[PDB]
């Protein structure tokens, strides 16, 4: 039978279900997700690193014009001087004493170790959630990998699954993202072409060994003023390292929901937002026949000083009188109460010991016991200690959250007022209606 | 100097533009946007084509049962038979007589034409444009490859412009784009493991030359009545090829606004839609003092044959008596009236005659004769043709499509109700202070 059914996607808590046919035996579905991966649609937009922005040796005519021309090469500053005299070791360099011309030229280029030292930035748009499910029924288990699309299949020869429309869309990434060294970092980059000088990508290629190189690092050239030959450039601070100097944060600290963020590619894994929505078509071989099944008659149950917590801190303990040997699964249809075992054995007119985990004060649920139901009723302390080591595995409702005498104080005073207006009010018509004759 | 304007995004149709400052002189602009790309982002989702649907030998042995194992070849279907007795030519194939086993087997791989004929699948995302602009301005003219996504220089060399963001940001591509043979369609595909008996996307992988291939077709191996080994099967029909027997028509014909839509990238250039702000700082060289500028005394104006449509059509003259020589650059300030050139030569006193379109039938309009304002109003024929070749210039206002008679009637009509109401409400006011008396 197709049965649909909610199930938290947090990594572990392992969670519990009955399936049943009138004409057959419940059986106790057991779904685990152990891993949650957001991996969302990433396209590399551009790449860039520090410059080396490596300066040429100057060029020399002597006595005419070196007008240079423009060049496709990235960021190229060029300038002439006239009036100059270089002076190498040896020497004067040319054979004029004030009409000169220095072609003085300025690029950049990536830096010999910008294989490492790079930071490539990125855009991610939507993001889809893979998560690993490992299922036992009938003692038969199975581990298999599907997607929450809500129209995609898994390893459907043993077990038919989907997993629909999760209820919650995180998306922990941004739409525009920088990527170094395996930290992921929301950073507003600006676009290709959008060239600011000395923030970050000031220089950006299409991809790393590429010559599509754009720059606009502030090159201003100077003319030289020693006797010798050199080329002075004042050139703004490379912005990839001062971007690395105030960076921020990066994503393995700073996601939400427990996220563990991975590069290549870009994943998200162990994230616990919201709940799924899952549809399981249980084969009909796994169904075993009520006839088989060892049938209840009689069932009771009193639990023995719980506690709520994320532990497994409560028990029942379970009277009974059946009819023949067999196991059965038992399962509690309250959101509030999940137990311990997903099956027990039931021989003949015992006692059973089973454990659970709650969260309300009140521990008011019902239990089915080889099927049917069993309703538990009683109350229990609050833990003494402060901090568990594992997550909570029932979620807080209203209803619940309030205690059951807290309730019976509540409901009393709240009769008792709506009782004081009540004969208030009767008091008020009987006096008019007699007043009348 | 910044002079913001705004151009419209259709490709062609040359724009004119006047520059005026104090003391710099009005100076023509020549804005012609002549290719406009629109590429988007896109993310290959899977490769489909023809399969092959492979059947490999079968496996029958005898006095004895077979159990196949799970493969990882794209939709392994087994099935093991019991009592079988195959025969080829010579006779039986195996000694036993009776209780047997043949394990028919059967998985699907690609066509061996299946790096040509196969769509890929994309998920297009958001598109940016770029647009090849061509700029003249005095004597001058630039070409430059700008960004429209935001703050991007161009030709950074010689004129900085910055082209703002589009009016109205339409996508001709659909979220789910299929490309086939270098023919784009807005389908929407399957998912990644949506895998469909006879429909689209019924096999895919990540390249075509992938070996992690899956598919769903629906195939169902059946007893072998025959004597002779043969493995019959049944098999959905190709989903590729019913989706080739009815894709519709491709978006190189349905597009809006006309893109031509090529692949490699995918890109669609050359639609035409919505207007485009673009900020232009001219630079100081091109300026002219206004002391050399030849200025006009008076100016004059009257038309002749005018006919309002797309084309060149409307003739005006111009008298001037100017106090020197020289060209000087001509403007018409009007938004439902452009003209054709762009400067003239003026000399002393004379005519001149220039061309016009306009879009109104009361075409009154304010020139720029070289300078201050010329006011024209002429009564503009109707357009003789219904369907003419090249584009229109001006988009109609609700102002300019009511001519001048029309503002004449209509205008007496409201106006004549108008005076019988209040000439009604005055008597009525003299009367009650008649009678108030
Ligand atoms: C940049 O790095 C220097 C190096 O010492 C550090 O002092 C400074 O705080 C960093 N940040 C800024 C914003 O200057
Ligand atoms: C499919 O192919 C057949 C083959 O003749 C053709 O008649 C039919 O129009 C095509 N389309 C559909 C939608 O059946």
């Amino acid at each position: 039978f197709e049965h649909a059914t909610t199930v938290p996607n947090v990594p572990g808590i392992p969670y519990k279900a009955l399936v049943e046919r009138a004409g057959y035996a419940p059986l106790n579905l057991e779904i685990t997700v152990v891993s949650s991966e957001l991996t969302p649609s990433t396209n590399k937009e551009y790449v860039t690193c520090k410059f080396h922005t490596v300066v040429p040796s100057p060029q020399v005519k002597c006595c005419g014009s070196l007008e240079c021309k423009a060049s496709s090469k990235a960021d190229y500053t060029c300038r002439v001087f006239g009036g100059v005299y270089p002076f190498m070791w040896g020497g004067a360099q040319c054979f004029c004493d004030s009409e000169n011309t220095q072609l003085s030229e300025a690029y950049v280029e990536f830096a010999p170790d910008c294989t490492i030292d790079h930071a490539v930035a990125l855009k991610v748009h939507t993001a889809a959630l893979k998560v690993g499910l490992r299922i036992v029924y009938g003692n038969t288990t199975a581990r298999l990998d599907t997607f929450v699309n809500g129209v995609t299949p898994g390893s459907s020869r043993d077990l038919k699954v989907i997993a629909g429309p999760i209820s919650a869309a995180f998306s922990p990434f941004d739409h525009k993202v920088v990527i170094r060294k395996g930290l992921v970092y929301n950073y507003d980059f600006p676009e290709y072409g959008a060239m600011n000088p000395g923030a970050f990508g000031d220089i950006q290629a299409s991809s790393l060994d590429a010559t599509d190189i754009v720059a606009r690092t502030d090159i201003r050239l100077l003319k030289p003023s020693v006797k010798n030959i050199h080329v002075p450039y004042t050139q703004a601070v490379s912005g990839y390292e001062m971007w690395k100097n105030n960076s921020g944060r990066p994503l393995q600290e700073t996601a939400p929901f427990g996220c563990k963020i991975e590069v290549e590619p870009l994943r998200a894994t162990n994230c616990a937002y919201g709940h799924i929505p899952i549809s399981i078509d249980i084969p009909d071989a796994a169904f075993v026949r009520s006839s088989e099944s060892p049938t209840i008659l009689e069932v009771s149950c009193t639990v023995a000083d719980c506690i709520y917590s994320a532990d497994f801190g409560g028990s029942l303990t379970l009277q009974y009188k059946a009819n023949r040997e067999g196991h059965c699964p038992v399962h509690s249809h309250s959101t509030t109460a999940v137990l311990k075992e997903a099956t027990t054995h039931v021989t003949a007119t015992g006692s059973i010991t089973l454990h659970f985990s709650t969260s309300s004060p009140q521990a008011n649920f019902i239990v089915s016991l080889c099927g049917k139901k069993t309703t538990c009723n009683a109350e229990c302390k609050p833990p003494a200690d402060h901090i568990i080591g594992e997550p909570h595995k029932v979620d807080q409702e209203f209803q619940a959250a309030v205690s059951k005498t807290s309730w019976n104080w509540l409901l009393a005073l709240f009769g008792g007022a709506s009782s004081l207006i009540v004969v208030g009010l009767i008091v008020l018509v009987c006096s008019s209606m007699l007043i009348n004759t």
